[PDB]
């Protein structure tokens, strides 16, 4: 069965990305050795110009990115080479530093070697390549709770986090062959950080809120005509209501709504004064504010939902259907306020595409 | 195929609705008087208990409806008896007056009777009781523009509207027999409105803004145990966001947030600044004051959204499912703030329910 899935993903992905590439003529020749080449070998392998269009048409297929506008510009990095833990290693600093571009955030995927029997090669254990460690003991929190399983798994294996609220995980990844995997601290000068400012309210500095310059999501599987490439990390630049209405918002993660308030000068005492809500617009503003300053990429909600719907736009000019999680593109704050919430979006999935997989701490 | 349909929508309905009331005995009796009624009639007549009751598990049955706590506090006024135009328009006077209560707002619906052949013996033309009047001529936009094509139908039928933003628009309906409905002004005496100031700014009165006290739904058709009320006009009290962040905030509505943002001194420029966040809080934080000031019933997000956790721990506890549209549950600000952006809801349709029908102006 596994190789009628892959021959039958095959033939369509191939199709597809040709007629895209203006390359039709090819298809025939290119699907017969693709045939070959899986009874032969169980699997077969990309062209550089298929992996880099098949990681594009992910991206365009992501139901849930708002971001989506800017899918065929994506920076695709080929690693199917890598043999190494220090290779992953670099590979992955490298992806850091290219991507981050002092500030000019560049959107890029770095993608390594794919799963063969179904049995990885290498196996990203962080969430994103850059996040802060969570810890939580005796009643005591500090830091992201978001991380502290993956933390807890870190500190099994020697890694010991100095325990502020912004403490870097290291990189950790397991090789195939390896029981264990093996972790690296990231080198600071590699890792861009903006300090939370706001732009009128000069005490908001004493909340000493900072966030990392750029998002790379690193344990979701890029499905690329039936091969499927589990470690292959990706970033683009934030949108900035992740870091204002959510990282550091939700009760279950910073929590700073509270502090917030009392620093903009109003009271936290009466649901119906919506303190809330205006903290939430403070702490959004200096967000945005703060990396602007700083000179690293960003994007507000209201440009995200125009870029998005000029995304609609090009979709249909190209006449292609448009497929959208509705739940997820909508911004956490102000969503009626962009004509997303106005509107509805077919949910159906679409490969090539970006997929969860099983975590192997937890 | 319609007596069939009746009768099995009857033997669910009584059977539910009498294990509910503590009446399971009576079912079978019941059941039996009914299924020779349907023979004779091509009908059935709900008992007064059976009618209150349906519609209560009408509005617990609202998957759009975040204030379904208080379902079962449900003020029913049956109606099944008006026979002229006359006495639908002192009913539907009536349903003002008690409704509205000075202010203190009751949860009320009036039932009038019920279609028979699939014909209507009462057709409300409003879409709510209480709603303003919208007029689009050569480039002039005046009033509430969902109103517009209401309004040109009034207009038609010979009222005149004075063409401020908030002209009251007249009741109207048809009766069963009648080409044409009829419509009559609302006495101003019937309606509260309030006018929306904000508690700290001054200049908020300089927008003129202001709303009505009670939101009257006149155009849905209640559904109970296969009878279909297409005239059952129904009310809350406001949650506040319908007001501040929709009606007055939506471009295809009121479209204030611009004007907002002058009058609290901020720029509307840049989308980085957030000014239409920050309006939108303003905003509602005005009409949440407003009606609060005047001792008009009305509702924060942020409480409603704690009252609607109750009505899930409720039905939980009743071992009833629990079923809702996420998409309209969630407040079109600061959505993420409330427990209901974080979890997924059942949206299958449960009658007893309200549902849409096709208007009969355009
Ligand atoms: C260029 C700037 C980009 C912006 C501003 C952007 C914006 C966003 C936002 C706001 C989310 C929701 C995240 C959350 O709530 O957890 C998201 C989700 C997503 N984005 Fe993008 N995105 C961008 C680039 C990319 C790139 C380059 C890719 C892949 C090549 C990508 C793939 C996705 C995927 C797969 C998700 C869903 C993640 C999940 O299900 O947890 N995005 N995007
Ligand atoms: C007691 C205070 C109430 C509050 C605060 C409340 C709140 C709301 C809100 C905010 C909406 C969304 C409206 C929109 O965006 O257009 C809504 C929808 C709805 N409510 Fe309630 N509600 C209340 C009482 C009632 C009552 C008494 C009924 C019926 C007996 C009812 C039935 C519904 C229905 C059917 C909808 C959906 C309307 C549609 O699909 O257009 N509600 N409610
Ligand atoms: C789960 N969603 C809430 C927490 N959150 C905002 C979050 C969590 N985990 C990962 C991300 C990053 C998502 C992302 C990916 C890319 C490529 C870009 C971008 N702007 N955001 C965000
Ligand atoms: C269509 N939704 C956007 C416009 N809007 C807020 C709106 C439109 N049409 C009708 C209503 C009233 C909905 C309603 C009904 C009841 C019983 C209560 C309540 N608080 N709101 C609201
Ligand atoms: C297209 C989309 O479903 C539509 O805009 C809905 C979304 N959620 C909503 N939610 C509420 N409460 N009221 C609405 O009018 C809407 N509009
Ligand atoms: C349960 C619900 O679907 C869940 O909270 C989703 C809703 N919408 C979201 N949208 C985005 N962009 N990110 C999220 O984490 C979520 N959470
Ligand atoms: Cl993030
Ligand atoms: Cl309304």
């Amino acid at each position: 069965e596994e190789k009628e899935i892959l021959w039958n993903e095959a033939k369509a992905f191939i199709a597809a990305c040709y007629q895209e590439l203006g390359k039709a003529a090819e298809v025939k020749d290119r699907l017969a050795d693709i045939k070959s080449e899986i009874d032969l070998t169980g699997s077969y392998v990309h062209t550089k110009e298929e992996l880099e269009h098949g990681a594009k048409m992910a991206w365009r297929n992501s139901n849930r990115c708002i971001g989506r506008l800017f899918w065929n510009s994506l920076n695709v990095i080929d690693r199917r080479d890598v043999r190494t833990k220090e290779e992953v290693r670099d590979a992955l600093f490298h992806h850091i530093e290219t991507a981050t571009n002092n500030g000019k955030i560049r959107p890029t995927i770095t993608i390594f070697p794919p799963e063969e029997k179904g049995e990885k090669q290498v196996e990203i254990w962080n969430h994103q390549l850059i996040r802060y460690a969570g810890y939580e003991s005796d009643g005591e929190r500090i830091g992201d709770p978001a991380s502290c399983s993956l933390t807890a798994a870190c500190e099994e294996l020697g890694w010991r986090g100095e325990r502020t609220d912004f403490d870097l995980l290291p990189l950790i990844f397991r090789m195939k062959g390896d029981e264990q995997p093996v972790w690296y601290e990231l080198p600071r000068s590699l890792v861009i950080e903006v300090p939370i400012t706001h732009p009128d309210i000069e005490a908001f500095s004493d909340l000493e809120l900072k966030w990392y310059g750029v998002p790379i999501i690193s344990d979701m599987k890029l499905e690329v005509g039936g091969i499927h490439y589990n470690a292959a990390p990706f970033n683009g630049w934030y949108m900035g209501t992740e870091i204002g209405a959510r990282n550091l918002a939700d009760e279950k993660r910073y929590d700073k709504l509270k502090k917030v308030a009392s620093v903009i000068g109003i009271a936290a005492d009466y649901n119906t004064d919506l303190w809330k809500d205006q903290a939430l617009v403070e702490l959004n503003k200096a967000v945005l504010h703060s990396y602007k300053k700083q000179g690293v990429s960003i994007v507000d909600h209201h440009t995200a939902a125009s870029q998005f719907k000029r995304f609609e736009e090009q979709a249909e000019e190209a006449g292609r259907k448009l497929t959208g999680d509705w739940t997820w593109l909508i911004p956490p704050i102000s969503p009626a306020a962009t004509h997303i919430f106005h509107r509805s979006y077919d949910n159906s999935i679409v490969k090539p595409n970006y997929f969860y997989q099983d975590k192997p701490y937890e």
